[PDB]
């Protein structure tokens, strides 16, 4: 080669894989840009932002693409690259100091090794690049699947090892607490869906460190800025604590009430239409004999691309029949007739509703629902089945599907850092009999 | 089922189909909302309007969305469901007190029954909907598909029932008078094609019925807003009874001249220039070995998804060759090269031509003519050939193609209502000498 | 026919086709509109622009659409069609008098012949069109595509007349000198690339007299407007001239370093990192076993659909092996990490870099590189490996791909006219050293 360059190349061993970071050479006009690559399947991420905010919108213009190169595979030629541009984004927004100037992260995965899946690869990167980036950025995160194989843990487990395991569950965190966590798996209970929300968080703590220790070797000039000195309740949010709290007095442990109503549509294969609250989805089931999922679901959205319903497929992942079993194509489609926006926890319980009316043998009932938390000082108050604007509140939000005796997806969104354990497991275990409540209904019909 | 709900279900028979009303039970926090439902061929129609309207823009922002779904049809996966969008939207948004906040309709099929065209009960939820929504909205219309099968009129007819059909004509209207009428027909009588209209007309008197029952026994409360207190004519619309009238005093029987080249382009199977006017059409066929249709239409359309041409098509369609002795896919297309909008009456006249050109054994030729009413009292004058200006003046403006013979395609649009029958027959039966006169032309060429 | 109408048709010989001019019968509420052909290849092109400008927001709107229709081709159904709307907007975008009015160019084919290509049909359309609009616009330019077959330069080859051509150049310009050139080329010198401009330049003339001719004849008014009575350079642009000259006094034989790294990504077949400067290409090479083509070339570009680029691919594809020889499909991927806009000259070196690393047998190396030039009176400078400032300067910039031995591609937008040949030459000969010096460091990788 020719080399007027100067690349700084930090590697560290991580699980049995060994990741390697790079920056310095490439896309230097950028704020920050870094090629993470592991078992040479690599991303290049790039950090650009602003320099300035203009008239304080007050908000934060914050943007993350996620883009697979074909070339990348050796191949000759959106999709659901944008949820993964989701698994990015979700986690370090909330690690941004309370910041306006925009900012746009870009993960393009230049090279596959079809074993080492890239998207927490983009993730690596992703929290490389913005440390390195000066731009104000809580601490640096770490990214991290689990597996479970012949009963446990597994740290990054290949695309076919995840053949074996009976757990797919990605986290990521800081140092000091976990912040976000998409979970499928199967029936596994609420302490092995546990087990691994640490167990991953403990090993991305190697990943942190080698970011930290190459942006002492190479990381930009932390930026200042710190920033300038209208209705909101803080009220729903402060009464919050052992009060009686609001529009219903829900206790705390209440859930609302259900319609379950089955075979309502003429000419489909299944249905159900469930409305529960403000919320309500007109769910279908039709059989049938890229490419190939056997399973389909799909959102059909009102008026004037999500994929956090990728979760409800997840859910519902875990229940559809062996496929020797039953051979068919079955597609279902939520119809969202009604609502707030926040959800299919619904459409799990539609989904799973239109499956049996459409007669497909799926293992068991399963349910979704909608969790949250709220913790000032350390009093913190587990909400059963939240509504519409039960969350935006702060702290923690999560989500859980699953049959009666297990989880089948698992969904968590903490923002705040003093919760660590117990705690996580007060909520999660209340969310479980929550869980049971909805299946007990689900199950007259 | 569970069943806390309360849906209100009305059922009525229709032709020989019993249709059924139901709302109550899905999108509650829609301003309107039915599932329409025919012989299980069902759609959910919804409608949500404002609030309040903004600065009085002075505009009116309607719009309507037309969906079919694929699992409706029991399938696994805008069209031209976006001219049913059309059927929807043409005879309501007269019915709206001279009205500017924000209306928006959206029907969705969600079971078919491959008999029962969703379209017409489409119409009848955008009705029932937009009634029970209290929004102010002129009376409840009705909808009806007319047929002719062993020579008499027919009531909703079958899509096969169709195949011996020499008619396919909706009408929609209020208990009053006609709004709207698409038709598409084999060369039949301007009687024939107006004892279409009247028949239809008198048919969805029984769903009005059971609309207004219905909105009485359900229906929300009629809003109240009645409304405020620069250049137009009214002068021309004025002058326009037994004066002169014009630009080209046209005395109101005239046509204009004509422009009719052939074989105006090289390498092309067929092409015909048509320019009348200030609009012109540079037409062309090309012969070949969804679907299926073999005879294809398109609109090129000139600067800065017109299906109003679907009229066009249904115009030429009744003269295309019996394809077991003219084998070939035709391919129609339709350059606007210039004008005013309004259209192709004259791409109907230009296609007639080009596919002569193209050596199409065509039954005969077939011409286009824009026709147009305006009634003060009782004193109405029809116009031959309107004219881009001649419109957006009120009452009534129709179109009409077809051969020497007979009509292969009638639309109207009735905005007053004092219009009943010998009158339209005046107007019907004027058109049609100012067709023969254009199809006179035309035939020297 | 018919024929109220009047089209003016002005017939002219040209090579070995007669063209053939006709305005006034089509498009009349148009500016000007015109149907231009040969040989029975049609492209009627049409010429509107504004009356008036608005705030003179202080730029010139100026939008050109070819279009190239399906039943031209007597067949049944944007591409790289943009790119032809890239030859006509070039070429005559600078012909208008320092004009904000907005103008709108739309070419759309209506005939075709296979053998005479209609970009150059629509080129002297947008040319007669143009004149005959009296819309500010400098003269009438011509259109001429070159050949070399049996050694010497050939007006507008056939499509197959071009298969034994070792030339593919595009040339439009006015009565007074050339302003754009686009070539394609195998490995001819830098003389025989010119011979190729100038020949094509006084065969343009014919067209050029024809339309100033049929401007006479059938010509409108030409407008009036003259115009009105605040940061750039001028003073670089003025110590431009033997003065040392900026950011890196280059002395004006510079090139800048390189950064020359192979095999830079895993899991591609060929892999390759060229920077120079402020810009940055990821270059790849994947092998494998419309349509067709076999040596594919794609670029993504860098955040917030240029084919200024097919020029990348014309300079590399005349290296590119016989085919019979290797057999493989070959897509080459350009990935601009890094930026100023301006190039692949770029990725001209970084593919010639990623097919060798990629084993690709190619005939030779190939490199890129951007000139420019800047002429006051009499005095005028070439630049050598202009830079993105050192552009958007005025009077010339060109740029030239090829191997050791020679040309492969050739671009050239000449905005200034006093300029006609030794001059050209001393650039196009010292742009050879300065390519012939980059060929150097690549071929120690």
């Amino acid at each position: 080669d020719i080399t007027l360059l100067n690349p700084i190349v930090r590697k560290f061993q991580y699980g049995q894989h060994t990741v390697t970071l790079e920056t310095g050479m490439m896309a230097r006009q950028a704020t920050a840009a870094v090629m993470v690559s592991m078992d040479d399947t690599a991303v290049f991420v790039t950090v650009v932002g602003q320099k300035k905010a203009k008239p304080g919108q007050d908000f934060f213009p914050l943007t993350v693409n996620y883009q697979e190169r074909t070339y990348a595979a050796g191949r000759i030629p959106s999709e659901g690259e944008t949820l993964i541009a989701r698994l990015i984004d979700r986690p370090i927004r909330p690690l941004f100091p309370e910041f306006v100037n925009e900012v746009q992260v870009i993960a393009t995965v230049v090279s596959v090794n079809p074993q080492v899946n890239p998207d927490i690869v983009a993730m690596i990167g992703a929290s490389a690049a913005l440390s390195l980036s000066g731009i104000p950025f809580n601490g640096p995160i770490g990214a991290a699947r689990v597996g479970y194989i012949n009963d446990q843990y597994v740290l990054n487990p290949t695309q076919d090892e995840l053949k074996e395991s009976k757990l797919d569950l990605v986290v990521a965190g800081t140092e000091a607490a976990v912040l976000m966590v998409e979970s499928e798996a199967q029936l596994l209970s609420e302490d092995q869906m546990l087990g691994a929300v640490v167990f991953g968080h403990e090993q991305q703590q190697v990943v942190i460190q080698n970011i930290n220790e190459l942006v002492k070797e190479a990381g930009k000039p932390r930026w200042d800025w710190q920033p300038e000195p209208a209705i909101e309740k803080n009220v729903v949010r402060s009464r919050v604590l052992a009060g009686e709290p609001r529009i219903d007095g829900r206790e705390k442990d209440m859930i609302r009430g259900l319609d379950v109503r089955t075979g309502v549509l003429p000419r489909t294969h299944g249905s159900a239409l469930f409305t529960r609250g403000e919320t309500q989805a007109l769910v279908t089931a039709t059989l049938g004999t890229e490419r190939t999922d056997t399973f389909l679901f799909h959102y059909n959205f009102p008026p004037y691309e999500i994929g956090h319903g990728r979760l409800a497929k997840r859910g519902v992942l875990a229940v559809m029949p062996d496929m020797d079993k039953f051979p068919y194509t079955v597609r279902v489609v939520s119809e969202i007739t009604e609502s707030n926006g926040s959800s299919s926890m619904a459409s799990v319980c539609g989904a799973s509703l239109a499956l049996m009316d459409a007669g497909v043998p799926i293992k068991a009932a399963v349910a979704g629902i909608a969790m949250g938390l709220v913790k000032e000082g350390d009093n913190y108050v587990v909400l059963s089945d939240i509504l519409g604007d039960e969350d935006h509140l702060g702290d923690m939000d999560f989500k859980v599907a699953g049959s009666r005796d297990g989880i089948s997806a698992l969904q968590m969104d903490i923002k705040i850092e003093g919760i660590t354990k117990e705690i996580m497991q007060v909520a999660l275990n209340q969310a479980k009999g929550a869980r049971l409540h909805i299946l007990g209904v689900m199950e007259q019909a």
